[PDB]
């Protein structure tokens, strides 16, 4: 039939916004009718089981000594207080909303534009030695998990944000991603997060290349909706040349 504009709708029972995720009581209400994913564990930092030569002012922009080589400068920065190099420390994390997805579950998107390797959110998450990784991975598969949180930290050390985390936890896979993860050095301790590889308009899906389940021995139907989607998610090896 003829479609016409839809008139103002106000809703009745209130909104859940992104300040209740820092909000135990009203995030649980919000899970209960659909309006929130389920409930974890929101952390700050992630759980364990340098000097540049800018001149004092973009503080320490692109040729930051410090920058370059994906270190944050400290409190002592030529720039002090107004150093542009210090996002993890300062949680300076893009404006990013929750989104539900049809096929891959929650979801995250960009609420502004955001230019090109824009910091959007640090993957936190308890950092695992290889014996607890291990157990967790038979704990999750005999749980039937939908979902998976490992990231890769170091070659000894696996983040899991399945229990604890941040909203990061959400991002997507996309086999032509618009995000990538960095590892950066902040007060001597590694840490990752994710990063836009391009400009992503304001209301765009956050996606990244999730190569802990990609280069995994077992695949799953990729949802992505690229152009060049790979078809399935998993199963596959990076490139080599044999023999
Ligand atoms: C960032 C790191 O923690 C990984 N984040 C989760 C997001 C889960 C979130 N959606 C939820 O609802 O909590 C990855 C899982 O999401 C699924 N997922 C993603 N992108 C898919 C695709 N393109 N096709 C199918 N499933 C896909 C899959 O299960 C993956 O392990
Ligand atoms: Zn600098
Ligand atoms: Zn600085
Ligand atoms: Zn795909």
């Amino acid at each position: 039939g003829e479609t016409s504009v839809p008139p103002g709708s106000a809703l009745v029972g209130p909104s859940c916004v992104m300040d209740d995720f820092r909000d135990p009581q009203r995030w649980k209400e919000c899970a209960k009718q659909g309006k929130m994913p389920c409930y974890f564990d929101l952390i700050e930092e992630n759980v364990y089981l340098m000097q540049c030569e800018c001149t004092p002012l973009i503080a320490c922009g692109e040729d930051c000594l410090n920058r370059l080589l994906m270190i944050e400068c400290s409190s002592r920065c030529p720039n002090g207080d107004y150093c542009s190099n210090r996002r993890f420390q300062r949680k300076q994390h893009a404006d990013v909303e929750v989104i539900l997805t049809e096929k891959k579950g929650w979801g995250l998107r960009a609420a502004k534009d955001l230019p090109s390797n824009t910091f959007v959110l640090e993957y936190c998450g308890e950092v695992l030695d290889h014996k607890e990784f291990k157990a967790r991975v038979k704990e999750y598969a005999r749980n039937k998990n939908i979902h998976y949180y490992f990231m890769a930290l170091k070659n000894d050390e696996i983040i899991d944000a399945t229990q604890k985390g941040n909203c990061s936890r959400f991002m997507n896979h996309s086999c032509e991603p618009n995000c990538e993860t960095q590892k950066w050095t902040v007060n001597g301790q590694l840490r990752v997060g994710f990063f836009t590889t391009k400009l992503v308009p304001s209301g765009s899906e956050l996606t990244f290349d999730y190569q802990f389940q990609r280069y995994g021995k077992e695949a799953q139907k990729c949802f992505c909706g690229s152009a060049n989607c790979r078809g399935y998610l998993g199963g596959e090896n990076r490139v080599s040349i044999r023999a």
